[PDB]
C-alpha cells in the first residue's frame, strides 16, 4: 500500500473527515472501524459518538502531516466516500480509535483488509482494559 498527502478540511464524525486529496476536496469514510454514529436522523446520536468524533478531530486538527492510504479493495462506498486508513503524523487514526476503545473492528469490506490484524489486536487490548466502549 502507499501513503499519500493530503490536507484537512474538516472533521465530520469519529469515522468520517473530509479532505483534500489530489488537488479536490474529498469525504473520507474510516476503513474497518464501527463507532457510535453522532450525524444521524433521529437516532439522538450514540453512546461514547461525541467522544469518537471528538478524538478523530484533536488528532487531525492537531496534526502537522495528514496522510491518506486506499486498501487493495474498492475504494469507494455507494456514497462516493473515499474508503481509506488515515494517518496523522504518522499515526494511524483507525487504530488509534480501536486502541483507545471508542471504536469496534467492522467486518471486512470488499476486499478491504491489510490492516485488519493489526486492528483486531489493538481492540483486544482495548478489550482487556475495559475501555470506554468496553467499559
Amino acid at each position: 500500500l502507499h501513503k499519500e498527502p493530503a490536507t484537512l478540511i474538516k472533521a465530520i464524525d469519529g469515522d468520517t473527515v473530509k479532505l483534500m486529496y489530489k488537488g479536490q476536496p474529498m469525504v473520507f469514510r474510516l476503513l474497518l472501524v464501527d463507532i457510535p454514529e453522532t450525524k444521524h436522523p433521529k437516532k439522538g446520536v450514540e453512546k461514547y459518538g461525541p467522544e469518537a468524533s471528538a478524538f478523530t478531530k484533536k488528532m487531525v486538527e492537531n496534526a502537522k502531516k495528514i496522510e491518506v492510504e486506499f486498501d487493495k479493495g474498492q475504494r469507494t462506498d455507494k456514497y462516493g466516500r473515499g474508503l481509506a486508513y488515515i494517518y496523522a503524523d504518522g499515526k494511524m487514526v483507525n487504530e488509534a480509535l480501536v486502541r483507545q476503545g471508542l471504536a469496534k473492528v467492522a467486518y471486512v469490506y470488499k476486499g478491504n483488509n491489510t490492516h485488519e490484524q493489526l486492528l483486531r489486536k489493538a481492540e483486544a487490548q482495548a478489550k482487556k482494559e475495559k475501555l470506554n466502549i468496553w467499559s
